[PDB]
């Protein structure tokens, strides 16, 4: 779809160079290797989770799909009974997942998670802590934001962050709606504004999640 | 588990080879479309749809992503001419040969040049691919025997993303993402892998250039 003017698409010369001039891009290469297309909009969070968990090398489900190889897929993510217990795949397939549910679904695989609702932090701490993470291997960041607030269509979305460009104060979103939008470089204030919104399903603000190996 | 001759993209070295590469135009669009093969037999399908999506070729219209249109492994064979080249059920078992790969891409009105290893040479391959990897609007797919580059094991298909001039290595965007990462393979190893006879076709493997007519 059309990109709002305040967004710099990754599918451009300027978007490519913002990655090349970024000094906070460690997470991009592992995430790029795992980039997937959401099964549907509702599975925006499942696609983002398996990107991060595969990037972490989390020992994955053993199913007949790719046996003997082990890997997270949107098809086998809910093979974990505790994952289904958080929220069933039939339900996620309809309404997606909240930020809290996103954190718990990840924690149900033994992975360590830190959920940061926008209302519980600020933009300065968001920029600092996420930029630090994007310089570090072995951990990742997933964001949950209102697309409308960054000039996109339209509702709440979930997608990992891959890099941060210090010159432009922009974060790279690896948008799993690959049939709809490309990865975009978004200004920190725009992304903060979209995270500082209330998810009607949650009645809580959206935000960002830090994921790492326990 | 990669053999010593291969430099994995999941490495500091593999990342530098991309950052130090002057032949990497195709990586960024291909990265945006990177997909995991449904199964080994579909390595070619995952490869085709990566390239067709990158070229912006108008994609099938199906309920899955409607109104949006995109090439997926599940809908690639919605095209009757595509299915006429070789049926999805047969491709689901035995995959596709180099000739079938080209014809399958051509089934979508896309310009294709099939290059069998027996019809060219390593020098022209290195030369012609390195130049393609420096331009947009076209892409390279290779068909090769994994055994010859130190991998397991049979014939495989995947696109190329970049060429590292200083090491004479090509980066394979391996769509067997659960099995291997993208690898920087030396031109000598890749050619020897392409210069192998596929018993299904009784012809050598090779590479295909893809562009919009
Ligand atoms: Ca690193
Ligand atoms: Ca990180
Ligand atoms: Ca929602
Ligand atoms: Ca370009
Ligand atoms: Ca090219």
């Amino acid at each position: 779809l059309t990109l709002s003017p305040n967004l710099i698409g990754f599918n451009s010369n300027e978007g490519e160079k913002l990655l090349l001039t970024s000094r906070s891009r460690e997470d991009f290469f592992p995430l790029s290797m795992q980039f997937v297309t959401q099964v549907n909009q509702a599975y925006c969070g499942v696609a983002s989770i398996i990107m991060v968990l595969n990037s972490l090398g989390i020992n994955a489900p053993e199913t007949a799909q790719y046996s003997p190889y082990r890997v997270f897929t949107q098809d086998n993510f809910f093979s974990n009974e505790k994952t289904k217990a958080v929220i069933a795949p039939e339900v996620v397939a309809r309404q997606g997942m909240t930020l809290d549910e996103l954190g718990r679904l990840i924690a149900s695989y033994g992975v360590k998670v830190k959920v940061n609702h926008a209302s519980d932090t600020n933009i300065e701490d968001f920029r600092k802590q996420v930029a630090e993470n994007l310089k570090q291997d072995g951990n990742f960041v997933i964001v949950n934001y209102l697309r409308k607030e960054i000039g996109q269509e339209r509702g709440g979305h979930i997608s990992p962050l891959a890099a941060y460009n210090e010159q432009t104060d922009r974060f790279l979103i690896m948008d799993v709606s690959r049939y709809k939008y490309p990865p975009v470089w978004v200004k920190t204030t725009d992304l903060w504004k979209a995270m500082n919104t209330v998810d009607s399903v949650s009645q809580k603000t959206r935000g960002f999640v830090f994921v790492s190996k326990t």
